[PDB]
RNA sequence: AGUACGAGAGGACCGGGAUGGACAUACCUCUGGUGUACCAGUUGUCGUGCCAACGGCAUAGCUGGGUAGCUAUGUGUGGAC
């Protein structure tokens, strides 16, 4: 009938980072918070945050699996680049950053592992 | 401590615990073995005059169990600090 969320409230985002940076943990926490008033599977997951629809795609970090990053950045609108606090930008962080730049995807950086 | 290291794959030193193999030793409470003067079942035959009950011989006649002792495959202990 009528779409439950308008175009102005849609966010198609991908979580990308170097290996072990915390993409899966971040996605799990995001899903938990959006679902409270968690198994991560499938290409994309749909959730709601503050009246906004959020499609999340969690990407792999290894350079061996750059296909997933490519095929996700192709269809995504925004990206969250996760950085390990102790090491900052790492080689696969650079690789995913260049892929996002090639696809012209806006990015927000998130420094995870501040407690480490 | 998935820490140091490592692009990644992977992946520690040092330290702290648990639990084994093999070996040694003591020991029989347990699990089992043996257990020829323990209990019981049973065949053939000869006896105790006969019935009943018993004895001899047949590998301890054979068979099912089995005390102590002696025992391992069983139970403790050791090579720690
Ligand atoms: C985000 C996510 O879920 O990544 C998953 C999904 C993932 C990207 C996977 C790695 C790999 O198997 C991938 C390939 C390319 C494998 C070949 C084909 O089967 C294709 C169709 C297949 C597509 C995707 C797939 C299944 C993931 C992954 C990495 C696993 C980590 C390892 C560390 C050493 C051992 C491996 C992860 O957990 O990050
Ligand atoms: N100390 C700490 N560990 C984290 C944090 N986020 C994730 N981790 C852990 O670091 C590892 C990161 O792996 P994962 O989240 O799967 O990351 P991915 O490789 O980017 O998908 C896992 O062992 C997590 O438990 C964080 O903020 N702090
Ligand atoms: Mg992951
Ligand atoms: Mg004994
Ligand atoms: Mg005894
Ligand atoms: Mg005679
Ligand atoms: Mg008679
Ligand atoms: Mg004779």
């Amino acid at each position: 009938m009528a779409r439950e969320f308008s175009l102005e409230k849609t966010r198609n985002i991908g979580i990308m980072a170097h290996i072990d940076a915390g993409k899966t943990t971040t996605t799990e926490r995001i899903l938990y918070y959006t679902g409270r008033i968690i198994t991560i599977t499938s290409a994309a997951t749909t959730a709601a945050w503050e009246g906004h629809r959020v499609n999340i795609i969690d990407t792999p970090g290894h350079v061996d699996f750059t296909v997933e990053v490519e095929r996700s950045l192709r269809v995504l609108d925004g990206a969250v680049t996760v950085l390990d606090a102790q090491s900052g930008v790492e080689p696969q962080t650079e690789t995913v950053w260049r892929q996002a730049t090639t696809y012209g995807v806006p990015r927000i950086v998130f420094v995870n592992k501040m407690d480490k």
